[PDB]
């Protein structure tokens, strides 16, 4: 109902979009089984091999306090007090993992910073959060929008789309995304935006008309692509609208949270690079209400998951993948990563603060989170889908990017090429 609270030596916090936003008056809404429920488990799942892990954090048991954030920057600042209860068994928090969205985790970041608690999110990409003088606590292992912004407008004329539309989700992600783009490629040469259009705000009164929104991108002189910016809602209805359009258009798209549909042929996708963590499906799908009391919401995600109550009535014996469809949420690595950052920091600061010891040291437990942060952003391993993990001078993973076309040739989303250091563009996989 409230929290997972877990004891240990050192303790990290967590913060999850457990519940959507609720209705108007109401700060939680319904349960977000991938973008709440698997991150969270992701983060317990990694604390658990951590714990079990004789090579790293030998000595040093990792406990947690975990919070739902309701998918509200309010909400979730008001839950962040909960971290500093032992200045203001008292829990004391070296570390947060989270917040999910980028309002979320900025709003967290203002009050982490006060009292010098270094933060990790596995999801917030907006670009202000690698200022390092508003937010020097913030690190995370997602890149921001920024390095995004430039592998599109270098896709674009690489692609020889030399003039464009824009088309955004209303609020301040499609804003920030158009204008950092529109800057991007003034600074480029060659690339012209013919017009920006803005998608308006999904009101309940009102059913937006995407096929009108579209046929006018399409009709649009010069313009030889749409590049969108869009929230999970607005892509699904725009790249639906783009297939049943009259004319075949190019269409370049980033944002949502993913990685038989209504999908364009050929639009095309930039994404952060990540991969299954195996051993998390494993941990995930054998979870039950029996083996599982520690998730406090997992009863919930249950009725949720398997339509019922405990009018369909849950008999406990449902599994997930069978009596269910599952399939990873795509930041899940981010997730673990994340948490595999704090603990490698904290062996690290173990290692050069300790010597033989059971636990945490006066002279480590007397560094503090300034001291921790420095730590946090020297780490360099290899994570949780054999990748590496590390962090720039701002606290940003570098910006490596997959990209992916919808295909149809024998149907779904192809990988095409990266961004790294270099871009690689393989026309030869894309459709033609
Ligand atoms: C962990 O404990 C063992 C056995 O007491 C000891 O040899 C080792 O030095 C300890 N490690 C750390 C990092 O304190
Ligand atoms: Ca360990
Ligand atoms: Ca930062």
């Amino acid at each position: 109902p409230h929290s997972i609270r877990i004891e240990g030596d050192v303790t990290l916090g967590g913060l999850f979009p457990v519940h959507a936003k609720g209705p108007s008056g109401v700060p939680c809404g319904d349960i977000k089984r991938e973008n709440g429920i698997h991150r969270l488990e992701a983060m317990l799942y990694a604390l658990d091999q951590i714990n079990s892990d004789p090579n790293l954090l030998p000595n040093v048991t990792l406990g947690a306090r975990i919070l739902d954030t309701c998918s509200r920057d309010t909400y979730a600042l008001e839950q962040s007090l909960t971290f500093v209860q032992a200045l203001i068994k008292p829990e004391k928090v070296v570390g947060v993992i989270g917040a999910s969205g980028s309002s979320v985790s900025i709003m967290v970041a203002n009050i982490l910073r006060l009292f010098q608690i270094p933060q990790i999110s596995y999801a917030s990409t907006a670009p202000e959060l690698s200022d390092d003088r508003r937010y020097d606590f913030f690190s995370r292992v997602v890149p921001p929008d920024s390095f995004q912004a430039q592998a599109m407008v270098d896709i674009v004329k690489a692609l020889g789309w030399n003039y464009v539309s824009t088309l955004a989700s209303e609020g301040s992600y499609g804003e920030k995304g158009v204008e950092s783009f529109t800057q991007i490629s003034k600074e480029a040469g060659g690339l012209s935006i013919a017009q920006s259009v803005r998608i308006p705000q999904e009101r309940k009164d009102r059913t937006i008309d995407f096929d009108r929104i579209i046929k006018q991108l399409l009709d649009t002189p010069n313009s030889r692509a749409v590049v969108i910016f869009a929230n999970d809602e607005d892509i699904k209805q725009i790249l639906a609208a783009a297939k049943r359009a009259d004319q075949v258009g190019h269409f370049l798209w980033v944002g949502s949270d993913s990685w038989h549909e209504d999908i364009a042929e050929g639009a095309i996708t930039i994404q952060p690079k990540r991969a299954t963590v195996e051993g998390f499906d494993a941990y995930f799908t054998s979870r039950t209400l029996e083996n599982n009391r520690r998730n406090v919401w997992f009863a919930e995600y249950w009725e949720e998951n398997f339509n019922c109550k405990l009018d369909r009535k849950c008999t406990g014996q449902e599994r997930i993948g069978k009596d269910s469809n599952y399939e990873q949420e795509g930041k899940v690595q981010f997730v673990i990563d994340a948490v595999y950052a704090m603990a490698h920091a904290l062996h690290h600061m173990n290692k050069d603060l300790c010597a033989d010891y059971r636990g945490v040291c006066p002279e480590m437990e007397q560094a503090g989170g300034k001291k921790l942060l420095k730590y946090i952003r020297n780490v360099n391993f290899n994570g949780s889908a054999g990748t590496p993990v590390m962090f720039n001078k701002n606290g940003d993973a570098p910006g490596r990017y997959d990209i992916f076309q919808y295909q149809t040739t024998n149907p779904g989303y192809r990988l095409i090429g990266q961004w790294t250091d270099e871009l690689q563009l393989n026309i030869e996989d894309m459709q033609w």
